[PDB]
């Protein structure tokens, strides 16, 4: 509830186990971190008051998903954008400080309206915590947007913690 | 509508653009392609009579997920897994004849209920095409089951092409 923003190394730190500590959430070390930085985290207000992460991946040609996603057709996998805000939900429920391993456990309407392609900036995430249940779980609205473009919008993003 | 199932040669061969040709559906290389084989495909049957895949993934401990995600918790990403899912409805529409480069566009209630750990042998993914529409795309619905036991499902996986 202190830090408010994070690092690349904090992320990092985080996927070590080293920033909750031992059986609590871990963000994915590369290559399935889908995020550089947290720009924003807070437990209040948001879309429903109930807290907002922002955070940031930047895009070069040169990101290993392009090469092989498609060959000579290279785009950003939707699924690694959803799951980079399943990653963020998670994030939160152990930034709450919150025990236990994280798990995504799905979502209602995912949409992807749009692409990340190796030309871009910058991808931007923003999480809207909708509600939190102590089986300890969130549930949150999400939207990907590149170079300031809203792409992909998902909702009812749930995340569990497993003690 | 020929070939009723591919190997892992001709799901590598889909992915060079040398199966369904240039401009034409494309799986992802490794380490995106989520599927070793189609054991059956067809436009008839299914839940829907409009058709199904049947596929399959070996498991072994050495897949690269597995170490970043997460150290110390290896589970497969339930993201990768919801991505053979549209890998797949990508593949049906190529395997018709459609032109055009593969996205996925997204999906109704996603459900994560199980895990696939490095000690599993092999994942299947079974999908029911629901409906095309002639802006070309696929819906459908699909499960994840690892060694006879479902763990995921999704409704309304969407796909379309891009001429
Ligand atoms: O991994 C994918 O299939 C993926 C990433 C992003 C997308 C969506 O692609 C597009 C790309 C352009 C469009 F106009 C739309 Cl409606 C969707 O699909
Ligand atoms: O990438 C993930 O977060 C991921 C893969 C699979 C899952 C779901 O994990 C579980 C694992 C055990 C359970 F009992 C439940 Cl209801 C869900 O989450």
């Amino acid at each position: 509830t202190k830090q408010h923003a994070f690092t690349r190394e904090d992320l990092l730190r985080c996927s070590r186990g080293e920033l909750f500590g031992p059986g609590n959430a871990q963000l994915p070390a590369p290559n399935m971190l889908m995020i550089d930085r947290i720009v924003h985290i807070s437990d209040v207000g948001g879309k429903y008051g109930k807290g907002e992460l922002v955070a940031e991946l930047d895009i070069n040609p040169d990101l290993w998903f392009f090469a092989c996603h498609f060959e000579g057709d290279p785009v950003m996998p939707g699924c690694l954008g959803l799951d980079a805000m399943w990653q963020l939900v998670g994030f939160y429920l152990g930034w709450q400080g919150n025990p236990g391993r994280g798990r995504a456990l799905g979502s209602g309407e995912v949409k992807f309206f749009g692409q990340v392609l190796p030309t871009a900036k910058k991808v931007t995430y923003n999480i809207h915590i909708k509600r939190t249940i102590n089986l300890v779980l969130a549930i949150a609205d999400g939207t990907v947007s590149v170079d300031g473009r809203e792409i992909y919008s998902a909702e009812g993003l749930r995340v569990g913690l497993f003690t």
